[PDB]
């Protein structure tokens, strides 16, 4: 489980033992993504939420819900995808998060997370401003979503 | 014209949830910043990496680039590592630019590249894989990663 790894990878962090991934790591990171019986999306857009849960549909046996609550308030804060992942943290008891949003100030182009009940973050990918690179956004959503979960090796094709 | 007035201005679109897409402008400010910057930070002390990220910021600033000598390794203990490394800098020296390196979330969850501003607010970035997962020398890994923060908003290398 990952409480396992983050207790075993803080203890050597300290050791200064810190050399690099362990492959438990990566295998917690897919359990817990696998495991999932809740899942939520942090959007209101019924077209992202389509191209989400039915890439997520795949590889869980879940219950795939959109987030009933308004997201954009975290357009005013410095991180607005992670903190629309919050707000599905800490109003719902979902198992698996799964949130888009700017990453970082205007201009700053998308961030998606794959994040955990406790609002840990397991996986993510980046996609440029719509100003610098036209892209359907079903298409844009659905590459980020294959690059996050294929980099800590979830394939799905 | 900067950061400050696209942020004003984009914070008080999304107030009305009236925010629909970005602005050349926050493109524009973002340029700007990097390109004007006066002093940039490398959140590293490691020289062969610091001449990675040299190499590429040097081309496009006329900034002074200089390592972080502090270590940064207890960054490793915070849920987000690459940006609590990235805040050592902001925090202790007078930067105008932040480049930062490190664990995305979790143990296992990869790396995450950020440029930061002198406020610790976010410009780019961009994501890689966990070794484990792609095998990879760690200087063309961290240009790549470079290159692409980069390119995602507008600047080209």
């Amino acid at each position: 489980n990952i409480e396992n790894t983050i207790k075993s990878a803080y203890e050597e962090s300290l050791n200064n033992a810190r050399f690099g991934d362990k492959i438990e790591e990566i295998d917690a990171i897919q359990s817990t993504i696998k495991s999932a019986k809740n899942v939520t999306v942090a959007t209101s857009n019924e077209k992202k939420f389509k191209v989400v849960s039915d890439i997520i549909s795949r590889i869980t046996d879940a219950n795939i819900s959109m987030l009933e609550i308004p997201t954009n308030s975290a357009d005013l804060t410095r991180m607005p995808a992670l903190n629309k992942g919050l707000i599905a943290v800490d109003s719902s008891d979902a198992d698996l998060i799964i949130t888009r949003g700017r990453l970082g100030i205007p201009g700053s182009g998308s961030l998606l997370l794959i994040m955990d009940k406790k609002g840990r973050i397991l996986t993510g990918s980046v996609s440029p401003s719509s100003i610098i690179h036209k892209n359907p956004i079903d298409k844009t959503v659905e590459l980020e979503l294959i690059t996050a979960l294929e980099r800590i090796g979830i394939v799905v094709k």
